[PDB]
This record gives structure tokens, C-alpha cells and sequence, in this order.
């Protein structure tokens, strides 16, 4: 019989340049394990919490799924979660999420945490002598997890903020909080957004004479920010996973070759430079998938709790499992469970991502 998987991402609207890979990357994971085929489920929920829970309850209580995944933003991702912690059903994010003890128990995020990602901008920051830094964010929980960390890494690094703005992912301008921040003139801006919307504020600064730095949080990896920011995009310093330059990765690196195999196969189908942040979370969760289902299958078969519960205690228990975008060691307290061997810097020249360290 099926091992049961629902995946819930945003493949309409603007969040859909984060979904859409994360959807496409499916046809290049496993399609089976043990000897079990995988039923995968995938759902659109549009970027909407409301939605995504919807999606949720229905793969966990009508599916009777064995894992679940999802969303491709915050917001959702924390609705899908709470379900997931509820219902008592292992779930994958494929974006950051705020873990409290209510949401410790049952999930486990891919994405690089916040913090490890900031390390990388405020390490490149101090190396430039920068210290006046203003941020522009989502009003939402990525863009305060973001400006968070700002504020406490960052001005552990010995960076001043000088100014805060924030605006919704829907919004078509920034043109008042560009001009607040413009006005402050600080040495550096960090922007807290993500695929589409991330390039409002790129070129909004630029358009009004900012001169400084500007900073990208890896919720920006993809090209469809760099075909939306065109010239604006030079010279941007954005945090990354490293499986946006495997090539450029030492040999001896566990994330080389899984990189290597999904971006191989996902541009051999999409096209040069089609590879991305996003891509790589779902290709990376059912390389966890490989490591705890066959461990559970030890103990129960598929569509049981106790199928669930063996599998909680698998993400656990399983050390070092190597993906394309960090090598995972879940533990009860620590639901991201990667280090440094997870994160790269990349600028762009000429329309282009290089890798700056």
C-alpha cells in the first residue's frame, strides 16, 4: 500500500514564484520507499492561510496523510503547521516559520533560519565598514523575524538602525517609506521580502537616487527577481543556500552532488539559470523522506497514527542527512537543525547571480 503525502503551496498569484519550483521540483524526488509508492497530493492555496489550514485538515483527516508540507510564504506556513501540530501529523515547511513549543512537536522546517542568513549580510556588512543600516519589510511575520534579527545580530555586529519601514506583500509602492528611508541616508538597507515583491523595494530605492547598499534576504533567490529589478538588481548583496552555486562548492561538500543532481535535472527541463532557493526545499524534503520512512517502516506500516508517530521519532533520531541546500540533524528543540555549510553570498552582475564568498 501508499505512503500518503499532501503538499500545500501557492502556485497562483505573486507567491506562486516560490510554490511553483517547489511544484515542479516533484517530478525529480523519490517515487517510492521500502517498496511503498508515494501518493503525493499537491494543492494550491494561493498564499492564503485560510486556505492552506483548509488543504491541511483535508490531507489529515480525509487523506489520512503521513507527512504533510507546506506552504511556499510564512503565513501560511504557520497556519499548516498549527493543523499539523493538532492533528498530530509530521509536516515539512518549505518556508521559515516562528517555531513556539506549539509547533515544536510535529514540524520541521527546510529554509535556512533567519538568523544563520543574517550572519552571512552582517559578516559582509563590517568587512565594508558599514554601520548606518535601515530596514523595509513585510508587516507580516517573515518581515518581523527579519527585522528582529536586525536588531539584535545585527547590532551585536555593531550596525546602528537608523530607520524601519514596512509594507504589505500586495502593495504596488513604497514611495513613502522609500523617501523615509532615503531621508535617514544610511550606510546599508536590508529588505525583508521575497520573490516578486522583493524587487519593489530594489528598484524603488534606486529610482530615488538611494546610493547605498542594498541587502536580500534568501527569500529573494530565484531570477524572477532579477527579470523584475533589471538594472536595479546590480551589485545587491543576497543571502543564499548554497544550492544556487554547487558548481562552485569544494568536492569534499555533502550538499555537492544532491545540488548538482537537482539542478541538473530541473534546468534540463526549465531552461539556464532556472535553478532556485525554492526549488531546492522540496528536492531536499524528500531526501529527509528517504532517511525517516524507511526507519519508521521498521515499527508500523503506512496510513497509521503510529506510522506518524514513528516517523517524529525518525526526524529525530537520523543525523547528517545530506541535501542540496545543508546537511539536516533535526532535534526535539531544534526544528531547522542546520549550520554554516548552509548558506553562500551571492551578487549580481550583469543580470547575472555570482557568488561573492
Amino acid at each position: 500500500n501508499e505512503i500518503t503525502i499532501g503538499i500545500t503551496v501557492t502556485t497562483t498569484g505573486p507567491a506562486a514564484a516560490l510554490g511553483i519550483p517547489e511544484r515542479n521540483a516533484l517530478e525529480f524526488v523519490a517515487k517510492e520507499i521500502g517498496g511503498h509508492p508515494l501518493k503525493v497530493i499537491v494543492l494550491d492555496d494561493g498564499g492564503d492561510p485560510t486556505a492552506a489550514t483548509t488543504n491541511a485538515r483535508r490531507f489529515v483527516t480525509e487523506s489520512k496523510a503521513d507527512v504533510i508540507m507546506g506552504s511556499s510564504v510564512t503565513p501560511p506556513t504557520v497556519a499548516v503547521s498549527n493543523v499539523a501540530n493538532e492533528a498530530q501529523v509530521p509536516h515539512i515547511a518549505l518556508a521559515p516559520l516562528p517555531i513556539t513549543p506549539e509547533r515544536a512537536k510535529w514540524s520541521v522546517a527546510m529554509p535556512q533560519p533567519i538568523p544563520i542568513m543574517g550572519k552571512v549580510l552582517y559578516e559582509h556588512m563590517k568587512k565594508n565598514n558599514i554601520k548606518t543600516v535601515g530596514y523595509i519589510g513585510y508587516s507580516d511575520s517573515y518581515g518581523d523575524l527579519w527585522f528582529n534579527d536586525l536588531k539584535k545580530q545585527g547590532e551585536a555586529m555593531g550596525l546602528k538602525i537608523v530607520a524601519e519601514e514596512r509594507f504589505a506583500r500586495p502593495d504596488t509602492s513604497v514611495a513613502g517609506q522609500v523617501l523615509k528611508l532615503v531621508a535617514a541616508n544610511p550606510d546599508a538597507i536590508l529588505v525583508g521580502a521575497s520573490g516578486t515583491a522583493a524587487a519593489l523595494p530594489q528598484t524603488s530605492l534606486r529610482e530615488r537616487g538611494y546610493k547605498g547598499l542594498i541587502y536580500q534576504t534568501h527569500g529573494a533567490a530565484s531570477m524572477d527577481f532579477i527579470r523584475i529589478a533589471g538594472k536595479s538588481a546590480e551589485g545587491v548583496l543576497m543571502a543564499s543556500g548554497p544550492v544556487m552555486d554547487p558548481e562552485g562548492q569544494d568536492d569534499s561538500a555533502l550538499t555537492k552532488k544532491p545540488g548538482l543532481e537537482l539542478n541538473t535535472a530541473y534546468e534540463a527541463k526549465y531552461g539556464p539559470n532556472s535553478r532556485s532557493q525554492f526549488a531546492a526545499h522540496s528536492f531536499d524534503a524528500f531526501k529527509v523522506l528517504e532517511r525517516v520512512v524507511p526507519v519508521a517502516l521498521k515499527t508500523a506500516k503506512p496510513g497509521t497514527q503510529e506510522f506518524r508517530e514513528a516517523i517524529r521519532k525518525a526526524l529525530v533520531s537520523e543525523k547528517d542527512i545530506a541535501a542540496s541546500q545543508g546537511v539536516y540533524s533535526f532535534t526535539e528543540t531544534d526544528r531547522y537543525g542546520l549550520d554554516d555549510r548552509s548558506r553562500i553570498l551571492l551578487t549580481v552582475k550583469d543580470g547575472k547571480y555570482v557568488m561573492v564568498k
